[PDB]
């Protein structure tokens, strides 16, 4: 056909039927059953699936009943696995599994583990590099006139996932604790807020829930992904992440940061990946709407479900859309005030990306392990896409020369803020530089429980360390950018905001230390704005200039008060507030700068249960939320979730008068034993990004 | 909420800057420009010293990093003690200094290096004449010019004036430009030349044809800006060769309905022009700008054609390259599988992989700052997609030096272009029971010759040694190991030589295949050779096996034997495909040793060319009558014959149609051209019909002033 002899098979759903005729089998028994050896041994017993699911590079048992006794003399047969529509032994999409005296490592094969009166028990092993997907099983009998082969049989469809338990698999992770956490765990916690006030919230990955695995295969099919590569964790993450953010009626989620969300579910409402993945599957069109942590919850569900050890990572004060520039420009005016016309770039209060576990045989030795993949697009070499998989280890050392998109995730965590006064005659002069703001704290969920784990030391060295300065020296050599010459760049200023609840008042003190044996005349300015979590300004709710005289060896503190009415009028979804404080030392003309952010605390949702905490047993769940506003919250949606206990659900209240409390009781029949969890979220026409949860423990 | 200002990613979108911009509190006896002068005109210094005097454009065109002159007329003599002003260049809807989309350009005592600055070089009564210099890292695009006079209350600035818009192209003549070529011969060839030759055919009969890059033609420069626009390329990226080529190559192959061309190798070409008819890039590029939808149809040389025009037009040196025996769709593998039956025959069912007779790609020149030192220079970029990490996209820019050294750890997509050229042929026997046995590896077929057009004229320049070392030698071996550890995959692991040579025939003639054996040992061996001949596409994909032959031969100890075969025209005339190539597989079994020998070659049937004769005044501005002439070589009728004529700077692409043409008849076509360019020009003709296709012809003319 001009282009290629055979078309590409980039669909695991398209199937071809192998001919039945160019000894015979009567029944093929696999030991599926979620209690049986196979599933229990492959660690695929939690999957709500009624087919055999194994993990590559490992043996599993199967049994073939022949019409007559298998005789090693005049008999010859082999099990066949085939995927997609144009199988090719050449591409790994047609695997003849030959009978062997013993199984070698890294090769396919079947040992006749035992035979008894017309049946043969088999031990089948698979290559540790096997294509991940859902294969078809057949049994071929090689007669002197042609192969005789089984008919199409759905109940034998075997799923072959990645295998972090196998040391020959690139996805290998050598620690059962981590294995459980990064692969087996189907509940997760997402960190946000601001570096000073870390807020957490649970998300449901739900990889083992009914259907999720088949949709993970659907995304790939939708990406027209060559089957020959689904066995590559790299290209798998490379393609998988590009599918997450809907590039025009294409991907999974439709991103959006417009506090309206004109026609869908506000990003702040979702409780997990489940209903999201199932909605994409059923509608077959992008789901509206999503934002970083959402994209992150979903991509993580996709990975874990296939068996690639993944986890979500949150960076505080993220320099997004850096275009590999290591500098953020803050434009101060001649008298010292932040210039709003020019200052157009912002630091995100926080940003969430993923890390995947794998080896990097495409790079030198030492860069394998955790890989950074950011599904939130930004301009990189290809032009506005997801970034990664970039080796966190190389990032740490500044080796941004190795793929993929490493110079852009490096800048997310290493940028500097440059305070530059643009003279009114059209000139510039950089007054100061803040090397310590961006990438102040990078964090993730710990292995034990719902705690926090500081993984900052992994992306970067400690400041001042030559290794730190070296990584910069290196980064700068292969694509890092520091366009402004910061040449020549004794008062110590710093301020603090006390965190408050939504609707209440708070203080913001400014401290001024003067170590010199002399006095100064400072002129300060406080500028408070209302911002999106991305750090983008909506408005300046409070401006305030100060006039401070500093005696030598003086230390003066001033206290400003932010009254609730000064902000309650114009707040945004995540309750973010940004503070800028700059000063001029009239004598020497030095400009001091400092900026911080805070979020207002939102009261949680209450989840309470009564009944029988037993699988199969009806257990009633009670949900209740109190509208803590002096206004009536309209069109209130409360979301309920809890994998293994409840499928996701949601309810709506036309309105909730100021200060009244609602309640929602639904009865669930927990289908999983052990510690499970219940998760709630709130979203209305105004207040949203409200969450609640509960630690149930199902019995049986 | 995502970003404070939308993305500035359109050169055609514009912002209207205010004329007056004051602030605060308080005649305006400040200076008002009465007119601006940008000594453009093809004769003038700017267009000439910048190498843009060739662009058939009416606006000022200038190459980055180098100075140019302008003259501003004021309402009253410039006084260097009171008056303060400056020129401004801005681009896109959302200009930003932070990002080089707004450029102040101050008056300066003396121009520094790689920094915008204007020096006052002459002051006549009421007129300042500046010498303006740009930054070598300037964005490439069409900027708007404005003059701004600073008052202590604000700026007063000129109003929208479309006639003073300025293009700033890359500049291969500037030492500080990433894209710098150190000598005029190369710069002239790879940047100033708007004509090239494409090498096709097969190694043992290299065929050439003229292709018009036509970068300087009217509308091309702008179309080029539209491409980057259709790809939503961030303006701040448009000053980077790497991004321009990483992004621009991706626009060439219309995935869905985005890019420039819809690729097709079906031999039918349902509702479009056959890739074999295109004479040059001008046609496509314009057609696409008017359609705003992908152009049908193209194949590897056409994408390389249209991409080359793109590259050179913006100012990046680039050349088309033609690799013979290409392993495209290699997925990093370093092996090609050919399957055999137990009796020695080729297993027509299992052998689904094919080697392209020839595959063209582009080489683009630029430094490489994202890579270590040493990998700058020519960079391979393949606009013809294939599975790479991202899967099914163009590949490149891959540093050609990194490839030659197996350093595939560097971006972009190096392993793929590496196996496009350095891969082996494995002959495997698929035993009747289901097993496979590796008979022999042919390691010298793929990547035989990589060739490009020469600097002087239309000859070829063997560049195979830039991609690889010599077969055998240590460096080639080490290179291979260096690759294998960083990506390249390589799964699998009796002295009676054989070989056959084909005597290439002309379309419609009988010809011969001459196979010759030889027995070195002192043994009387016995061979059973097989011969399979297939009609194929240039990619390697077969359509049919028109001739199957099998014969046993005995070999004397220390001997030689030449078996000749006569292939009659009739055995193939009935089912040829475009480009007329045929494929042969010669395999033999020496039953004593059960050793298997195998070989393959290809042949393209020579087709007679089109005749072009110039009659008249070969003088710029003066008419000249051009006569295209084609004779039906076949013994049957051709119908719906489309003839094409093109000549950059002599005539724009014109095409004529003939309802049919009887066998062995001749048709003439007379057009009167008015050459607007002098010197060595050329004329390209092409032919396409429902039957015959892939028929080209050219003529060299020298037009005097
Ligand atoms: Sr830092
Ligand atoms: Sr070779």
């Amino acid at each position: 056909g001009g282009r290629r002899a055979v078309p590409p098979n980039n669909s695991n759903a398209a199937e071809d039927d192998l001919p039945t005729v160019e000894l015979n089998v009567t029944s093929v028994h696999l030991f599926k059953e979620r209690w049986d050896t196979n599933k229990v041994d492959h660690h695929t017993d939690k999957y709500e699936n009624n087919k055999l699911i194994v993990r590559r590079g490992q043996s599993f048992y199967v049994q073939i009943d022949f019409s007559r006794p298998y005789d090693p003399r005049r008999d010859l047969f082999r099990v066949e696995y085939v995927i997609g529509r144009y199988p090719q032994e050449n591409k790994g999409t047609y695997i003849p599994v030959p009978i062997v005296s013993e199984l070698q490592s890294g090769k396919w094969g079947a040992k006749i583990v035992m035979r008894e009166d017309r049946s043969v028990r088999l031990s089948i092993q698979s290559s540790p590099k096997c294509i991940v997907g859902k294969f078809r099983m057949y049994v071929a009998v090689w007669t002197p006139y042609g192969v005789l082969r089984t008919s199409r049989n759905p109940e034998t469809d075997t799923y072959i996932l990645f295998n972090p338990w196998c040391e020959d698999d690139a996805v290998y992770l050598d620690n059962e604790k981590e294995r459980e956490e990064y692969v087996l765990n189907d509940i997760g916690v997402i960190f946000y807020g601001e570096v000073n006030d870390i807020k957490t919230r649970s998300w449901s990955y739900g990889q083992f829930e009914d259907g999720i695995l088949d949709t993970c295969l659907y995304v790939m099919d939708r990406a027209q992904m060559d089957l020959s590569g689904r066995g590559n964790p790299i290209k798998v993450s490379r393609v998988g992440s590009a599918m997450v953010n809907a590039k025009d009626d294409e991907g999974v989620l439709v991103g959006s940061w417009d506090n309206i969300y004109a026609y869908g579910v506000p990003p702040s409402a979702w409780t997990g990946s489940v209903d999201i993945l199932l909605e994409y599957r059923s509608s077959e069109n992008p789901v509206r709407y999503g934002q970083c942590w959402v994209f992150a919850g979903v991509f993580n569900t996709f990975l874990r479900c296939l068996g690639i050890p993944a986890r979500i990572v949150t960076n505080y004060f993220s320099a997004h859309d850096n275009d590999a520039n290591l500098q953020m420009d803050i434009f101060l005016e001649e008298d010292g005030n932040v210039n709003s016309k020019l200052t157009k770039d912002s630091v995100w209060n926080y940003h969430c990306w993923n890390e995947a576990w794998m080896t990097r045989p495409d790079l030198p030795v030492g860069f394998g392990g955790w890989q950074a993949v950011d599904s939130t697009p930004q301009e990189n070499s290809d032009g506005m896409y997801r970034c990664g998989p970039a080796s966190v280890q190389a990032i740490k050392h500044g080796h941004v020369c190795f793929q993929f998109d490493a110079p852009f995730v490096f800048a997310e965590v290493n940028s500097d803020l440059i305070y530059i006064t643009a003279k009114k005659d059209g000139t510039h002069v950089v007054e100061n530089v803040d090397a310590t703001h961006i990438g102040k704290l990078i964090v993730t969920k710990q292995i034990g429980g719902d705690g926090m784990m500081d993984i900052t030391d992994t992306y970067k060295f400690q400041e001042g360390q030559e290794e730190e300065r070296l990584a910069l020296e290196t980064a700068l050599m292969y694509g890092a950018k520091k366009p402004l010459n910061t040449e020549g760049v004794n008062v110590d200023m710093d301020f603090e905001v006390e965190n408050a609840v939504l609707g209440k008042d708070f203080k913001l003190s400014i401290t001024f230390r003067n170590n010199s044996h002399n006095r100064y005349t400072i002129t300060a300015y406080l500028s408070a704005n209302i911002t999106f979590y991305t750090g983008v300004p909506k408005a300046e709710f409070k401006k305030e200039t100060f006039d401070v005289t500093l005696e030598p060896l003086s230390f003066k503190k001033e206290a400003v008060l932010i009254q609730a009415g000064e902000y309650m009028g114009q707040l945004l979804e995540q309750a973010s507030l940004h503070f800028f404080v700059t000063a001029r030392i009239n004598e020497t003309r030095d400009v001091l700068a400092k900026q911080k952010s805070t979020v207002l605390t939102i009261p949680e949702i209450i989840i309470k249960v009564r009944g029988t905490q037993v699988v199969g047993s009806d257990m009633t769940v009670t949900v209740e939320f109190t509208n803590p506003l002096k206004e009536t919250l309209r069109n209130v949606w409360v979301h309920l979730d809890g994998p293994g206990v409840t499928r996701p659900m949601k309810k709506m209240f036309r309105e909730i008068r100021p200060n009244s409390t609602v309640q929602w009781e639904e009865v669930c029949r927990p289908w999983v034993s052990g510690h499970r969890k219940l998760i709630a979220s709130m979203s209305s026409d105004s207040l949203r990004h409200v969450y609640g949860e509960l630690d149930v423990q199902i019995q049986r």
